[PDB]
């Protein structure tokens, strides 16, 4: 069972003060603070045994080589995939969508064909298949919102024909905390020769996550929201699938022959789509991210910020004019907006009391527009959060309306 | 002045011992150590100021905005570049150059038209431009080498026409530490109309760099050679071009406005071109490697280079059958092969001894058969290195010899 002060111990950045007043750091949803363990672990691979890793023969080159592909393979088991070789190291989830929207998309989605997105998806999971499809002459059909923060999901007929060759969707929005019916999308989708891309930024931090059970065709999630560093992500691909595409940046290490009179040929897969010198310093720092979660237990973190949550809807009932965003069962993130006060100004008087939250757009436009609101405030409430943070934003928001009313 | 023992006392890792023996790392030409100053900055920002830097509003993503761009403006000075807003972070030199091929070259190379490299192009400043060519059905024109490791000049006028887009060119040789005569062809390049990207990865660790003397349109370096974090690099590019330039990756932080109905609008460069979440700890450990540099001072690590590399060299001269690659005024690599043993034999014996080494095609295939060699081994002298590792080389390659005859 967990135990959130051992955990918070492990997290230098929750003793610093702000404004000269201890921090609530409740913005994890857009990047996640860091343990030591994996901190350290990155600086003593700097410190003690760094080299390129290209399979170099030198020993510390070799051992650097080993260190990267057990990550590899340890993110692989940590999500489930059937193999190591089908997951990519990419920057984050941003570049593994538009590797997939340019490596995937511009073989297999055609002139009057469709892709398919939903409302409320972040701006990684909309611009990429937004130009995508004005590169090819395809159609981006969107599944809308109900009121509650979940999806029309009488709509998918109307939606998915025979000309849809995708479906990209978010497993957790990162606004309202929905969680997606990502199994049964799928299926739906794959009845119909669809793929299904799902970005999974927000899932993979807060319970297991198993990419055979949700049999999608990719899955990409970033490092520095999973209380890793930031620069470095996972595109998971099924590799019938990723043996068939296409390499997408060019250069050293991706190749198997380079000729400047008979051409270049390519190597295999995932190490065909990572190009020049990786960002081994991340994948060391991911492979220990992925250790300290794996050893707190998922479904201990699961269970502890569900109670978290249902403390913390339970005591903004408190709060004056609170308007909530988003269905009763959210994980992870409170979307809210306080009476007509702008966000800017709830976020700016609570980060003067402490208190980080994340006010704007949260890169969901579309998703603001069917609210009909230009900004919401949104409080993360991570592994490493506490009743008494929760007791702060209640507090500074029930001061915040008594003041601005 | 230079005192490389002080210099080394910056550099935990150069106190480790391989099979036992203390380590002669002289393989920086592929990744550089990094100085404890570095390494500590990172880990310090991930220890205390932590956030994402969207320009949130709180106080320490407010901080680590501050922070990012910072180290932009630094970045800007380091080369001389005129506007900070002319430089992109990007993973690495690799990455900014197919920055630009897909960018830039889609938008301005276009079929019948030709781009120029040379045979002693990494495959980064390679392939990048093979798959532009075979996009838009243009022509790939190589200037050949001479045999000392330069380029046949000569040759310039028969390559040059008005269809030219483009030189792609290395300032530095990763193989044969050959510096090409940047300023005299980007001269010749302008007359016709043509850009010209420099590939500066193995320039901006040995002497000060301009980029408005050198008047490149395009510029890349990886912080990684630097003494700096994986994962980060900078892509300089001159304003006026920048600003016509379409984005490449698309999703969040390179918007200004995203619309499902009405489309999506782009903001203004460098963020433009920087999509999702940065490499925020990389960029923090770039600006400490940009100030570590500097503060040793590019012209003392130069002279102390030079007279290394000029020792070096003297001392080769003392192993038989030894064959050298490239020409004699060589910045910081020394490419070689020993008698008619195959490189990889002889960088085993030399990581026997304790010494890393770099074998292979160093990826430069076509350097390689233009010397009609499978692989060389190389060896790099950088500012850490010292007069008894250069001892230990020589005396390896003696044995070595005596040996395997
Ligand atoms: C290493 C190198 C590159 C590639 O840099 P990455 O950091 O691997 O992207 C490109 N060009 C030259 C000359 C190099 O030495
Ligand atoms: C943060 C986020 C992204 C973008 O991740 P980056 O790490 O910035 O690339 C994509 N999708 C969702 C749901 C997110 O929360
Ligand atoms: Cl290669
Ligand atoms: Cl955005």
């Amino acid at each position: 069972i967990f135990s959130v002060d051992k955990v918070r111990a492990d997290f230098p950045v929750l003793s610093r003060e702000v404004n000269g007043l201890p921090l609530a750091y409740l913005d994890s949803a857009a990047s996640a603070q860091k343990p030591s363990q994996v901190i350290d672990a990155e600086a003593e691979f700097y410190r003690h045994g760094y080299a390129a890793v290209h399979r170099g023969i030198h020993t510390l080159s070799a051992q650097a080589t080993e260190k990267m592909e057990n990550v590899r393979k340890r993110a692989s088991l940590f999500i489930n995939a059937r193999s190591a070789e089908e997951l990519v190291f990419v920057r984050g989830t941003t570049e593994g969508i538009n590797l997939v929207a340019n490596s995937w998309g511009n073989s297999n989605v055609r002139a009057g064909d469709n892709i398919i997105i939903s409302q409320m998806e972040h701006h990684a999971n909309i611009v990429p298949w937004q130009m995508l499809c004005a590169r090819v002459g395809a159609e981006l059909r969107v599944i809308p919102l109900n009121p509650d923060g979940t999806l029309q999901l009488e709509t998918l007929p109307t939606l998915f024909d025979e000309k849809t060759r995708l479906l990209a969707i978010t497993h957790v929005s990162n606004v309202l905390g929905t969680e997606n019916p990502l199994a049964e999308m799928i299926t739906l989708a794959h009845q119909h020769g669809a793929k299904v891309l799902v970005d999974g930024a927000q899932a993979v931090m807060h319970h297991p996550v198993d990419v055979q059970a949700l049999d999608c065709d990719f899955y990409v999630f970033s490092g520095h929201k999973l209380y890793g560093p930031t620069g470095i992500g996972i595109l998971y691909v099924k590799e019938a699938l990723l043996q068939e595409m296409p390499p997408w940046e060019g250069g050293g290490s991706m190749i198997a022959t380079v000729s400047l009179s008979e051409g270049t040929t390519w190597t295999k897969a995932p190490w065909r789509f990572e190009a020049g010198t990786p960002n081994t310093g991340g994948i060391i720092g991911l492979g220990a991210a992925l250790e300290y979660v794996s050893a707190l237990g998922l479904n201990n973190i699961a269970e502890y910020e569900q109670n978290l949550m249902h403390y913390a809807l339970s005591q903004l009932e408190s709060v004056p004019d609170l308007t909530l965003y988003g269905p009763q069962n959210r994980l992870g993130v409170i979307a809210f907006n306080l009476g007509k006060h702008h966000a800017y100004d709830v976020g700016s008087f609570l980060d003067n009391y402490g208190i980080a939250v994340r006010t704007g757009h949260h890169c969901a436009m579309p998703l603001m527009a069917y609210y009909n609101v230009p900004a919401m405030c949104r409080a993360s409430l991570a592994m490493y959060n506490t009743h008494e943070e929760v007791d702060r934003l209640v507090t500074g928001l029930q001061r915040i309306h008594r003041l601005l009313g």
